[PDB]
């Protein structure tokens, strides 16, 4: 006689679990998660904002790295999110508890944040983690604005539906850098045709590779740092590599038609 299954956690690679020293990428900007895993620490005179948190057991290094930049938990103002999956809203509730932050996001995000990523539309209740409220519902194309940097929402639905890029300008060198951290424009084990819990997925792709490819885009910033070609553990030249956001648009178009193709023959 055989029982059920027992739970399975959301296990992930290793380098995703990889904590690292933060990673300068503009004047305010840096790189405060894993090898893996972006989370974007964003410092103003007023307060410090973070996108991404990455997976939920990396609150506590997430805390360390601002602690080493200067930004207490009182410092954390604001929290901004790429999409709400367990590997990047992993953390959000436990900074909540432990910060003055917090969050703002889109309907679709807020939903699925405030459910931990349960009942997901591809990965059912495979991939959860502990459920936040939103503060703060975003449209599309509004701007927050923190210690006078101003932040602008993208929606790029398709990796999820409230998949979001942000985009603001920071500077190096007494010059401005627009960066665009793009959301992931992969679809994992996902059933791109007729799906019934999303109809018109394959049109919020193809509108998102648009939008990405005309993002202000100085420096591309991705959830996975190895989609924009990013290494976070290779210092100097982390970024060098670095893809431009029509590039990242066009690789994961050419990538999305070849997986239509492969669903269609399978
Ligand atoms: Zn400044
Ligand atoms: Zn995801
Ligand atoms: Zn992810």
């Amino acid at each position: 006689e055989v029982p059920l299954p027992q739970l399975r956690a959301y296990t992930v690679d290793a380098s995703w679990l990889q904590p690292m020293a933060p990673l300068q990428i503009a004047d305010h900007t840096w790189q405060i998660g894993t090898e893996d895993l972006t989370a974007l620490l964003v410092q103003t005179p007023d307060g410090a904002v973070l996108l991404d948190g990455g997976m939920p057991q990396m609150a506590s290094h997430l805390l360390d790295n601002m602690k080493a930049r200067g930004v207490t938990p009182r410092d954390l103002r604001l929290i901004l999110l790429s999409h709400a999956h367990a590997d990047h809203a992993g953390p959000v509730a436990e900074l909540k508890r432990r910060t003055g932050a917090k969050v703002a996001a889109n309907a679709e995000s807020a939903v699925l944040l405030a459910r931990g990523g349960s009942d997901d539309l591809h990965f059912g209740d495979g991939i959860t983690y502990p459920p936040a409220n939103a503060d703060r519902i975003v449209m599309d194309g509004e701007v927050i604005t923190v210690g006078g940097i101003v932040f602008t929402a993208h929606f790029m639905a398709g990796h999820t539906p409230g998949s979001t890029a942000w985009t603001w300008t920071d500077t190096r060198n007494g010059k401005p850098v627009r960066i665009a951290y793009a959301d992931s424009l992969s679809a994992p084990g996902y059933q791109l045709q007729g799906n019934p819990r999303y109809p018109h997925l394959i049109e919020d792709y193809r509108r998102s590779f648009a939008t990405v490819r005309a993002l202000p885009c100085d420096v591309l910033l991705t959830p996975h740092p190895g989609a924009s070609n990013w290494d976070y553990a290779a210092g100097a030249r982390a970024g060098a590599k670095a893809l431009t956001c029509k590039a990242y648009a066009d690789a994961a178009e050419q990538k999305f038609d070849g997986q239509l193709a492969k669903e269609t023959a399978g």
